[PDB]
């Protein structure tokens, strides 16, 4: 009977900016040109969970390799591999050999991995038509689940469509903008929160910074 | 004689509309993502129920009406209540996780809730066909109905086919237009077939209460 | 020096801009974006012709309903009923529910009713071929022709197929056109071959009487 | 120097210092309603007035009968050009380009024309440009061609080929600056020759193309 | 030894590329219409002749020969003589078209004439698979070549598939560009490769003379 | 600097290791992407040159349009005898141009095992392109190569490469632009993304010269 609540990333600035946190049981999509953070915001979002409230994740990679992605997080000081070990965090891999897809078996497998780990927050990272299909039936299975889920998608242009098929940022409950505009010869990292639907959220472009402890996200408006 | 209006009660759009929606036909409303098209298209049958026990039947193509109905308790309002008290009908013509099979849905609704509002939500040759007899069954019923579409660019197409904006009675586009790193929402009346209006951009937020939209 | 010979519209400022009318026997494109006014255009050149003239004039129409022509022009206070009930006009339904046939149909229409005056309202090789058919038979008629067209940037190609505006022997461009969040309607005549007319955009209002140009 | 043609297009003979080069083929490209055609028109009735050469047009769309009644706004009676046997109107307007170039070729022998207007895949178009220019040169003839373009500051012609194809290359523009027309020439290009460079103001009045170099 | 250059004495464009066109290679000259392709082509093999009594082969594939010459008068250029003296040949290619025939023939003019210098005037995946093979066996033959093409826009695409400026090892660009309702013609030279060159764009006027451009 | 996650090689290539903060990835592939005569062939030539001359790293050059002559006399200019190094069984050039990617692949390992190779360049449906680059760097990384692979790309501010998937699949992005503004040119150097570490961010000038690329951070 309540509006929807939300749950913590603890991302430094991003409580603030969306009002609580991402909204419970839903997914938000997190789209941005190449090297725009991304990874970094699903992998964050996942490490101060288990962290910080002991709410297990799992990863679901499509391209970067597991080893990789624990490799390239330490930039950041977290040891994923150790949160692996003791079953807090499963990177499952659904990456291509490097020798159509079936993302309805592969929905199967999330599941029991989210059943094994018992995890309430999921990233997965990363025809128009066929597009906005399957990514509804992968939204609409992931809230039956229950768990709340970053995905991420990539978009070409800072300030041109939000994903690469103009339809995903209208089957997503949530969306958010990760932008890395060159202004003069400089680079400035934004975030915005376009939409959640159901709740509040600040509006426009926030800068900042990724650091060694991950994004911070500056002092607001 | 001349086409009368029906009040929407959203504050600040029947001063736009010098009155609310033409009676008996369909506005688009189109707007990139989260520019409150669900929200407007809500407000519609809300305020109608609730003003002038007007029932309403919402019909949604996407969003599954538990998700509607949580969504709208954002504004305090209470969607359930509706739908018990057989005020409010939320048609759920959602894809599985015809034009004229949904047509005779909203037919039967229309008569079993005895509903004077309609909410949908959401080649170009077909499009177009299509579009149009979906608009001209409405018109025959009696329904006066708001459309939303979507859009991608916020001063580009009106909607994506190219074809909508031509079919329809009635226009109204929702813009969330970012500018310095900051969000301005507007709302514009483009045309309304055989009446008047007010025209260009207004500005207007989305709180607690809905939409309001300034003059 | 032999001057083509135009008929007034009585549309208010627009026989200035266009020097006496629009050029009789001919057919004059009359393209723009959504709700800019072109169906009202196309009524007022045939209702003026009756009321002022006593040239009967039919409309062709291929979307909207005679039942809301007539309804949505008595926002203007104009009782096309009346003509029709007279024989002064005549509603084409040319709406579904080949060319050769339709052209056949206009032909018999603009006979039994001694019209001077029509409207038609509303791959680009195809349309190209049979616009240009179209355009050569009405005026074999002897026919003085407006033909409504859709476009879909206010300053973009004259009409949707970029072909249109070529094959038409005059071509007159509404706009609507959005700045700082403001509309401002313009209508310019951009051609009429073999004869003389002011250039350039005018602005013009819809209002209770209809277009008002200001020259 | 190469031996040119005057138009007797007022200001044209002074852009493109001293006229059309003689033998070889111009194109002229516009949007709607630039005065292609009546360049067309009055590049042949000002040769035969003037110079007594005779002239074939060459029409794809426009009628002769509306070609002829749009002229005498001008003052200009072709009619009467086409009962002397000076103006000939060929008829290509419809209901092969081999066909076409031995129709034309057949009027200008019979005619004995010196001026010819004719208005108005990438790969066929050019193919298919190219053969025509090609043949009406061997022909003799001097020759405007009109093409159609969709914006003012773009493509010469549709087709992305056309001003390539052609010796010559004028070009009709109608600007909009604010709300207000101007239109003006630009002789582009000149095979072999000189000619003022840039935009020139004209306008259309009772008595055809006036340009102001 | 980095690679050596033959002079154009096209005036000014010999500082600009710091000595000439690099030899042995091609050099895409890329302009929309009217821009002087054709001019820069013919006055790199005239030059060549007048200067150095180095023979040259003109291919051409839309112009006549007669009035590539007829149309060289313009500047004072009397290749009329020059094809009568056997200096200068003009190879006719204009009008299902495959590269390897034309080249046997452009051989073949090249130790017939013992031409020195080349102008060639004038799916994107076939367009550059096939100049890619033209450059290289120019490139075989020894001859130092001037191949003109053409783009639609001032500044856009350096050439019109949006390939040739990838597979050519020389690229010089003439635009046209408008200054009011006035036109600015320039020259760039935009890569030569293993070599130095000036940046960006440089002034210049077809004149009677040709081309004339000032670097400075 | 040391608290950085991932190891790196020096390039050498003054001003690159600073904006880079140390060099290439270890292990990685580097894309360098850049419209006509920006830089990329002499970027990837000197990456491998350096390594040779300052490490005694033997270099592996891939080679699918420029031919191995060429490439060894257009190195000429910046004083660089690659010939003399191909001869001391140092530099391999490996020639794919044009009178299957497994088969290419396996010729760069053969080459790679062959020479005892460290650095590797390569000059030069969407998601066809996509799958077949992203197997291209999953088996180089494989090997353990570190690589500079260019490509193509046709505005100064606009896709990073050609198919608009280049700049994702790989793991370190580096874009050379060539800017005309006011009828000038100046180069620029940037590192959009290195994964795993920080990096200089923006656009660097620099330069072209007898000495190969001079970069200013
Ligand atoms: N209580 C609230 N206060 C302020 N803004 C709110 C509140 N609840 C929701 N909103 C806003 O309303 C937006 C959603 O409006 P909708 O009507 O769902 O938009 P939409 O245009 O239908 O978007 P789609 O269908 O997801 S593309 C959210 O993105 C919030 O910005
Ligand atoms: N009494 C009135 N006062 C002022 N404006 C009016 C009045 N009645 C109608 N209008 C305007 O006239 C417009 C309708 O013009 P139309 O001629 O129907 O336009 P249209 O170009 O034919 O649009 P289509 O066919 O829907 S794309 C409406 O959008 C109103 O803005
Ligand atoms: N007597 C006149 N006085 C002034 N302007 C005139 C006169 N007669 C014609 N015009 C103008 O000339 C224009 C037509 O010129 P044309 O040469 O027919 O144009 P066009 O470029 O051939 O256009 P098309 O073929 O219709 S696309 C008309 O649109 C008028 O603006
Ligand atoms: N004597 C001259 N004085 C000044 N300008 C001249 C002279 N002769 C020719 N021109 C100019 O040179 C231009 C022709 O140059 P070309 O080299 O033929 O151009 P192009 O780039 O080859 O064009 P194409 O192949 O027709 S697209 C003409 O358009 C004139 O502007
Ligand atoms: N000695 C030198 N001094 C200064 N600049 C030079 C020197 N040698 C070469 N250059 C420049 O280096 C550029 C070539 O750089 P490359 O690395 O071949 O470019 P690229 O990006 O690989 O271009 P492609 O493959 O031809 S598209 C030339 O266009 C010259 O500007
Ligand atoms: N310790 C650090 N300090 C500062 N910046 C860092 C640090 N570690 C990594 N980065 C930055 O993080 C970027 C990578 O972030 P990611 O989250 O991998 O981006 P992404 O959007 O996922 O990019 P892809 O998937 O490769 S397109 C690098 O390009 C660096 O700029
Ligand atoms: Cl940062
Ligand atoms: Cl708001
Ligand atoms: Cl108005
Ligand atoms: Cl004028
Ligand atoms: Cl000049
Ligand atoms: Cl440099
Ligand atoms: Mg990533
Ligand atoms: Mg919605
Ligand atoms: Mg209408
Ligand atoms: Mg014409
Ligand atoms: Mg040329
Ligand atoms: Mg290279």
């Amino acid at each position: 009977h309540q509006a929807i609540a939300k749950m913590r990333t603890m991302i430094e600035g991003f409580d603030d900016i969306s009002h609580g946190g991402l909204p419970i049981g839903r997914s938000t999509l997190v789209s941005g040109t190449s090297g725009t953070g991304k990874t970094l915001f699903s992998i964050q979002f996942l490490y101060n969970g288990i962290i910080e409230f002991d709410e297990p994740g799992v990863f679901v990679t499509f391209e970067e390799t597991p080893q990789d992605i624990i490799k390239n997080a330490r930039s950041f000081g977290w040891d994923l591999a150790k949160l692996v070990d003791e079953g807090k965090l499963f990177i499952l891999d659904a990456s291509p050999d490097p020798e159509g897809f079936d993302l309805s078996a592969l929905i199967e497998r999330i599941n029991y991995a989210i059943q094994k780990y018992r995890a309430r927050r999921v990233s997965i990272d990363s025809a128009s038509s066929v597009v906005r299909r399957e990514l509804f039936r992968l939204v609409a299975r992931l809230k039956q689940i229950g768990a709340t889920t970053v995905m991420t998608t990539e978009r070409i242009e800072e300030y041109g469509p939000i994903a690469r098929y103009g339809v995903e940022e209208f089957v997503s409950d949530n969306v958010v903008i990760l932008r890395n505009v060159l202004e003069g010869e400089r680079r400035r990292r934004t975030l915005e929160i376009l939409k959640l639907r159901g709740t509040s959220h600040m509006k426009g472009e926030y800068p900042f910074t990724i650091t060694d402890h991950g994004i911070n996200i500056f002092p607001l408006g």
